[PDB]
């Protein structure tokens, strides 16, 4: 027979998003787990910051996040935290942006770029079947 | 270069889900298109439910709405709404539940039912590629 | 613990909707048929991957004959021509002719999302009560 | 209109951890490899399917060698049967074994959520402001 949709099951399928090229392009060769983790905590946040109308003049979502807060949203001392910033920062996912004495800084997650060796490893992965 | 997360892009991946199995079963073949599409609407309605604390004692996912409000939900008129709630019900697709003269009647959402010929089809249609 | 079941997979298979086709003004002209034809396109453009139908600039597009796009969308050639007007009127899908021997080639688009549709999705979206 | 690229879909392509691997007590124990590789074997799981590797009930299951896990995991074997153990010890994985010439039949598992889990993901996911 039929089955319910059940709390269980909905919070069963709740994840955090992280981008496989971050597997395979040569780019992203340099993030840690805690980078790539990072950078899957913070997309989910995307959607909260599109609650609170974080959302620039072309339409680009961002962050007003202090330090300390990240470090509650990420569960990480703060030394990792500058470390996890800068290498999202150096790889081009992560964009910091001062608005002044006036406001808190801004922060702009980027998406990943992906080129044709990660578009093939991918699709070598993903269509990898037997016999 | 890197792309912006933008709100144009995440509202353009809003999407409201027709379970595929509503194609291929001969137990869906009844389903309207206006049957299948409330199906999906009222899917997404599913995480308003949780909101709401529409949970009962076994976890199981409900709504408490009125034919007003389901009007206005499903976007339809009375026979209309009538005429889908018969046809999602009758498939197992709806339960009804009357809880008296105190209280609103409860609407529990179900999963569809898939059989080998379902998955077979799915299959089929999910790998037809060329040459 | 529970399996990873084969059943729990397919019935977690969708055909996918704008949400924008019931609220914009733009796409209310969108029969009923158009919207899912859509729907399953989309799909078919994971289809269009594997197939190297993709152009120069990453576009991704179909080359199916009209006898495989009413397998497709399970209707007669009144029904297609039907449908792909409809959507080609909205700017939903591009049609190149190749000529009397060929099959079209077709680019499916994404839809236009405006303030307005925004605004009613996200009203809808978070409809709560107390 | 904007047009599907394969960049576009591919940029959309990923590896899913459950969310609770962060808020249960129970999974506190997980490392960062163990969390990883949970995600990279769920997406390998709909590649089981395509390869028939479907029990009589339905449930969904891996026969790879260990070479081939390492090579799907990128790690030597100290760690892949480290991370076996770690994803076994939570419920995560259930391991069969059919002796020295065959490969281990593997149970990708779902993980448990409570209602402190629950009320968790939902402060986080309702994370607002003014």
């Amino acid at each position: 027979q039929n089955q319910y949709f059940t709390v269980q099951e909905n919070y069963k399928e709740r994840f955090y998003q992280i981008p496989k090229v971050f597997f395979t392009s040569e780019n992203y060769k340099n993030l840690t787990n805690d980078m790539k983790i990072a950078y899957a905590i913070l997309r989910d946040r995307l959607n909260l910051s599109i609650k609170n109308s974080w959302v620039d003049e072309d339409g680009n979502i961002y962050f007003v996040y202090s330090n300390e807060k990240l470090m509650e949203i990420l569960n990480c001392k703060k030394e990792k935290l500058t470390k996890i910033k800068k290498g999202l920062e150096n790889d081009g996912l992560l964009i910091q942006k001062r608005r002044g004495l006036n406001k808190p800084n801004i922060l702009y997650l980027m998406k990943p770029i992906v080129t044709e060796r990660d578009i093939y490893k991918i699709e070598k992965e993903e269509n990898d079947v037997e016999p």
